[PDB]
């Protein structure tokens, strides 16, 4: 529902990369659709489950840029860094009672994301690709 994944878009040419971002798009996609609710529970295990994942394609992503080299890794890595303390501020606050999680949450994350694999994840496809 919310996202929707197309190569032309979001292609990378790095295929473990597109098959972590379409699984990402899932699971946001899932949590857009249980935030619109008020089961908080549900809302609280695709939020973790979501994050969880996000941080793992990350780690993915860093390991093989830095270790082939890739020209802009530190400035990737922070843009991933600051999206990472944004979410988990975001878990310790609903975990505390003190935020709930809506479709401006997930609107958020698709925000970000639609913006950082056309402009910062493509520009790794040559290195990554090679
Ligand atoms: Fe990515
Ligand atoms: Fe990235």
């Amino acid at each position: 529902a919310l996202m929707t994944w197309t190569a032309a878009e979001f292609g990378t040419n790095v295929g473990f990369a597109d098959d972590q971002h379409k699984t990402i798009f899932d699971m946001v996609n899932k949590l857009h659709d249980t935030a619109a609710t008020g089961n908080r529970s549900e809302i609280g295990k695709q939020l973790d489950a979501l994050i969880d994942y996000v941080v793992m394609h990350f780690k993915s992503e860093e390991t093989e840029m830095q270790k082939k080299g890739y020209a802009d890794f530190a400035a990737h890595k922070a843009e991933h860094d600051k999206l990472v303390g944004v979410c988990a501020d975001l878990q310790k606050k609903f975990h505390a009672g003190e935020a709930e999680v809506n479709q401006d949450t997930t609107r958020f994350v698709r925000d970000w994301l639609v913006n950082h694999i056309p402009k910062v994840d493509k520009l790794y496809g040559p290195c990554l690709s090679a």
